[PDB]
Parts: C-alpha cells; sequence; structure tokens
C-alpha cells in the first residue's frame, strides 16, 4: 500500500505516465493533492503516513525523509493586462513588494523562504483557481505554474510580469521527498527514471 | 566607473563576452572576484560600492539593490574514486550529512541555507582549488562547480556522487544583483541579455 502527495504545481498530466509504473509494482496506489504550501507540513504528521511526496518547496532534511529531484517546471508572475506594473520593467517587478500580492495561505499558517509572500499588502487563497479568479479582477498580482495560466495567457486576460527577471518563466525544482525505506528497493529506483522521463517531455 | 563582482563559482570564461559588452558602454570596468559564500557579504558593506554582482548564492531582499537571473550553471558532489560512498547509490547520498565535508568558509563565519554546509563533520576552506586538493586525497567529499571537476573527472582523479539526487547535475541559477539605479538604463538591459545569451552557450 503506497502513498503518494502531488502539490497543485505539478501538471495533473504528470500523473499519467508515473502511476502506471508505481501500478505495475505495487498493488495499492493512492494519490493525493495538497497545496505546494501544505506539502511538507502534511508528510511531517506522522499518522499521515505519506510514502512519497512530489512539491515544489523546500527544506534542508525532513526528519524520516530523504530527498531528490524530478526535474523543473515554469512558473510565471502575473497581473490584469492593464494592471499598473503591466510594462513588466525592473521597476514594475521591485515594487512587486508594495503591490497587493495573492498568495497561497498554509494551515501551518507558516511558509518556507522559496513560498512566503514577497509583499506587506497579501491576500490569501487554498489554491492557484482562487487565485486566478482575483488576479484575473484585478485584486491583485500573483505567481502560478505555466499550465494554470497558459489559457489565460493566449486569451489576453492575463500578462506576464517575471520575462526581465527570468526569461522563459521562472525555473524551480520538483523535489521527490521519500521515506528513507524506499532507498535500495528497484521499485523506486524504476519510478525515479520514467518520473524524470516524464517531467523532461512536460518541459 | 562600473564595478562588477563574480564569484569562483561562475565559469572565468562567462566574463568573455560579458566585459566587451559593459566596455563598449562603460569607459571603466573593474572586475572582482570572491568565493560565493563571502559574494553577498561584500556587496552589503556600503564602502565596497559594487554596482554588479554575479553569484549562485541566495537572499530575499538586499537593501539598496534588486535581484534576477542571468542563468543556470551545474555542480557536482564529488570524492575520491574509491571513498566509502564511491558507489553513489540513494542510501550513500542519504549519509553525505556523516561523512567529512569539505565546505567554502565565509569572512562573515555564517552561511546562506543554499551554501550552508550539509554535515557535522566540515573543514572549511578559502577556494574550490584549496577543496578539490583535500577530497582528491580523500579527506572528504565537497561540491564544486562542472568547470573545476571537468579535467579531474575524466582524469579519473575524482568520481560523481550527485546523479542519482540530480541527474546531469545539481541544477543552480547564477543571479544578477545590481544597484537600484541601473534600472531604467539601456546600458544594463544591454548587458542583462548579452549575459544571458553567454551564459546559455556555456550550457
Ligand atoms: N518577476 C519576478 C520575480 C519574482 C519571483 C517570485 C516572487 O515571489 C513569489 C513568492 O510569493 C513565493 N513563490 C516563489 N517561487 C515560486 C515558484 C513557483 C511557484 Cl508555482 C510558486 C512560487 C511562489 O509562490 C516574486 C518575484
Ligand atoms: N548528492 C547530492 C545532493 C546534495 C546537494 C548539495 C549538498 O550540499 C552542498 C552544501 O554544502 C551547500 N551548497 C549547495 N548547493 C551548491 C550548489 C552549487 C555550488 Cl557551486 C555550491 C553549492 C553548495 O556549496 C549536499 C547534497
Amino acid at each position: 500500500n503506497l502513498r503518494v502527495l502531488l502539490d497543485t504545481a505539478i501538471p495533473p498530466s504528470f500523473c499519467d505516465t508515473v502511476s502506471s509504473v508505481l501500478l505495475d509494482d505495487f498493488n495499492m496506489v493512492s494519490l493525493i493533492r495538497t497545496s505546494p504550501a501544505d506539502s511538507l507540513a502534511t508528510i511531517k504528521q506522522d499518522n499521515a503516513e505519506i510514502d512519497i511526496a512530489i512539491t515544489i518547496d523546500e527544506e534542508l532534511k525532513i526528519s524520516r525523509f530523504n530527498q531528490c529531484v524530478l526535474g523543473y517546471t515554469k512558473a510565471f508572475v502575473v497581473a490584469h493586462p492593464q494592471h499598473p506594473l503591466c510594462n513588466a520593467s525592473l521597476h514594475s517587478i521591485a515594487s512587486l513588494a508594495n503591490y497587493r500580492q495573492i498568495s497561497l495561505g498554509s494551515r501551518s499558517g507558516q511558509h518556507s523562504n522559496l513560498l512566503r509572500p514577497v509583499s506587506d499588502k497579501v491576500l490569501f487563497v487554498e489554491n492557484f483557481d482562487d487565485m486566478l479568479r482575483l488576479v484575473e479582477a484585478g485584486v491583485g498580482w500573483g505567481i502560478a505554474p505555466h499550465y494554470f495560466v497558459e489559457e489565460r495567457l493566449r486569451n489576453g486576460t492575463l500578462a506576464v510580469l517575471s520575462e526581465l527577471y527570468e526569461p522563459g518563466g521562472i525555473d524551480t525544482k520538483v523535489y521527490c521527498y521519500y521515506n528513507t525505506a524506499l532507498e535500495s528497493e528497484r521499485s523506486f529506483l524504476r519510478f525515479l527514471e520514467s518520473a524524470r522521463q516524464r517531467l523532461r517531455e512536460l518541459g
């Protein structure tokens, strides 16, 4: 009985080639979604008995778990096309700390260095859809995975601000936190390669 | 009079296409090398009057400076080919926290989350050459830029441990910390693109 956690920032499609692989080796496989901001909070609860977590969030050592890199995914800073900072200049990008940010909140109330909001003017939400609702309505700017803002960008309903900061979008590591048991377990190594293979393709 | 800081982790070659560009626009251009672990410590000293810093080190806001991404470079965990952990398994990689690490030290004595040593058994050095001296002699393992360990790897004098953690080597962002003045300054934007172009090629 394997239990896998995937945060909202992982493409849902990524699951496709992965869950096939696990199911070839494991007979029961449970899949769980959390906010990127709740992933690590969740695996630390011992009763949660999570075996593997795929998440963008980073911490330097979780008691029962080793860490490794599955690959990279792109996220963008986005606002209402006629947001003040729409011109996307370097002065614009510096000033994100002053303008209202739509951030993912956390059960634990606390945030990693990676996921903490950057502005004093913050408005917390439980998922990216809620976030992008308020960003379309010009309530604030937010940062969200490619696969969320892909549609709304071509539709002209949202504008990118991030390009002069990180051209091509903000590259962000997809980490795999795994219960120590699964080191020297050919099942997990089998998963690890196909998972990497899969996430290279989505690039 | 421009003053640019490049840490040891930046390929020396990167300077080539860059310093040409700056010199087309700026008439005096001073180039300074520090340890990655001293880069940000240095620019914070006000008398240091650094205008631009190219460094792998990360912090969330430095008073007088904005941040952006120039691109990505690869670093590897390396040891003596017959180091205990030479087999490079996931149990090996987890155990790096127990075996002696050769780390870059810092004037400020303190380290960023990114650059802090991961093991209790640490031996500090001022540069990568000193580091790789002691790692060849099996004194410990260390992590160093590609361009340092490139030679010693083909020569069989050093072995990679990092592959099952991050296949292809540990991708690490090259950041550009720049004095706020240089936002809305076509000279700097001119530098910013060629710098990105240059560092894409070195990939
Ligand atoms: N232009 C610009 C640069 C810029 C980048 C990040 C900025 O802050 C966002 C922070 O609130 C927390 N953060 C950071 N990196 C993430 C990566 C991926 C994903 Cl999916 C979510 C996040 C995320 O929430 C601000 C400015
Ligand atoms: N196998 C394995 C995974 C692993 C990665 C880093 C590990 O820790 C190194 C730390 O001491 C501080 N660090 C982190 N990332 C760096 C990136 C580039 C460069 Cl050039 C230097 C550094 C660096 O010194 C340990 C294990």
